[PDB]
């Protein structure tokens, strides 16, 4: 609903030409701690309207992007501002460790 389901082609326009920050989720439909956090990222695409955008990209459907990032384990969080990574956050975390990751990232 307020989530970007990017790909590999719009992941340009969705996310490196976006007039500020991005939270990219970098997950695959195998990973158990990917679908763990996701229903905390609909929490948080829902908190955090107009501070941010929430983003996914599966790395099996879109196989292009990740590499690009270094991305190894997953899920991979990438704060963006403005099209350039500002935060890095690797495996799973609660609600309340990602408001904390996101607070203080934002500023």
């Amino acid at each position: 609903d307020k989530i970007i389901h990017l790909t590999d082609d719009s992941f340009e326009t969705d996310v490196l030409k976006a007039d500020g920050a991005i939270l990219v989720d970098f997950w695959a439909e195998w990973c158990g701690p990917c679908k763990m956090i996701a229903p905390i990222l609909d929490e948080i695409a829902d908190e955090y309207q107009g501070k941010l955008t929430v983003a996914k990209l599966n790395i099996d459907q879109n196989p292009g992007t990740a590499p690009k990032y270094g991305i190894r384990g997953i899920p991979t969080l990438l704060l963006f501002k403005n099209g350039e990574v500002a935060a890095t956050k690797v495996g799973a975390l609660s609600k309340g460790q990602l408001k904390e990751f996101l607070d203080a990232n934002l500023a």
